């Protein structure tokens, strides 16, 4: 045997767990290893410390057949312990198969770790509501065991097959949010199917790795010390969620700035309409893609503390940098966030949301609402908000 650890994810969420995974491991700097990302490239001063370290490109949801040249280097019995997304773990597992096809006498799965990519899996979920999960869950086994012997990839439910492969390697599920599955009437039959198999992400790990690991961690997804001392006090803190532009009868960057300084006043000015008290330092995170409206926000707004581009809430979610308060433009991320650190989500016009009605509708709000994460007083459609 020679074991390979082999991490596999397209999007960002699987990304930052599988590093977390690879710092606690770190001091074994012999295992193999695969690095299959799409988002997170490791710097070069961690690589050289590890003899048996490989990259593979991400190409559409897969690997690309570069695995099988890499997985040539090892001539022995081998035994894969693999690394996936949940949503999109048949796809990322394919050429693993197809590998293993190849040389059938030699290599094994050995077990599968599998985390959420994000609000996906829930929104998916919540489209099977009116099936029977417990024969949905039958038949995804069957289907999975064929799928193996053979390579053939049919699925009645591909929802739900992403979580049977206890039927055929020893899994752990990582999720964004276990009250989901523990609160959701139709999965029921799921919820006790998973039992002993799945944990809520870990927020903490970061907290409980020795200081060494800590450091490694953070220069593996890219968090300098710098860009850390900025989260250096005990004052609470806020952040704003910016974003770029959307249906506001015009086209000029320039006016969705100000309206975002409108929304961020709301907040931070005493007669702001979502006053949060002076209790708070405030922070931006503005949309990574807002350049010149991110610029014009930061001229004009007092006292407030740039978070970089690069430093996402998931990023912040993994150290355990979560502030004390979120606000500001609503997106997917409302969904990771603990009730209590969530004040107002302001809804913005595009096609589907044109009033606070359509806001309510949201697929990833519809199961906060459910599960009590907010009330209807946290959902803002941007119109009602006057200037200031």
């Amino acid at each position: 045997s020679k074991t390979i650890t082999i991490y596999l994810d397209h999007a960002s969420l699987p990304t930052l767990n599988q590093l977390m995974h690879f710092t606690k491991e770190s001091e074994d700097k012999e295992t193999a290893r695969i690095f299959g990302f799409s988002r997170f490239k490791l710097p070069e001063k961690i690589t050289e410390q590890y003899n048996n370290i490989h990259f593979v490109e991400i190409k559409n949801n897969r690997p690309t057949e570069d695995i099988f040249t890499i997985l040539d280097q090892y001539p022995e019995k081998l035994e894969l312990d693999l690394h996936l997304n949940i949503a999109h773990s048949i796809q990322l597992f394919h050429p693993i198969l197809q590998y293993r096809f190849k040389h059938p006498d030699r290599i094994s799965i050995k077990s599968l770790n599998l985390y959420d990519d994000g609000t996906m899996e829930y929104v998916d979920l919540e489209k099977e509501e009116n099936k029977d999960i417990k024969s949905a869950i039958k038949k995804a086994e069957k289907q999975l065991s064929d799928y193996l012997l053979t390579g053939k990839i049919n699925f009645d439910n591909p929802t739900l097959a992403r979580y049977v492969w206890q039927s055929q390697y020893p899994v752990k599920y990582h999720f964004l949010s276990t009250e989901y599955f523990e609160k959701a009437e139709f999965l029921q039959p799921l919820k006790t199917y998973l039992a002993g198999k799945y944990q809520k992400m870990d927020w903490s790990a970061y907290e409980k790795l020795s200081p060494e690991q800590q450091t490694f961690y953070l220069k593996l997804v890219g968090f300098s010390d710098e860009t850390k001392q900025l989260f250096h006090t005990e004052q609470t803190k806020f952040i704003f969620t910016g974003t770029t532009t959307w249906e506001g009868n015009t086209d000029i960057r320039e006016y969705y700035a100000k309206q975002q300084l409108n929304l961020l006043k709301h907040f931070t000015h005493s007669e702001g309409d979502l006053f949060i008290g002076d209790q708070y330092k405030i922070y931006f995170k503005g949309h990574p893609r807002g350049g010149d409206i991110n610029d014009y926000i930061l001229k004009h707004a007092k006292d407030i503390t740039n978070i970089p581009a690069n430093i996402s809430f998931e990023i912040l979610m993994m150290t355990g940098l979560l502030p004390d308060k979120v606000g500001g433009v609503a997106s997917s991320l409302y969904f990771s966030l603990p009730k209590e650190k969530i004040s107002h989500i302001i809804f913005t016009s595009n096609k589907k949301i044109k009033n606070k009605e359509d806001a309510l509708n949201d697929p990833y709000v519809r199961v906060m609402l459910r599960l009590g994460m907010i009330d209807k007083s946290q959902i803002i459609f941007w119109d009602s908000l006057k200037q200031l």
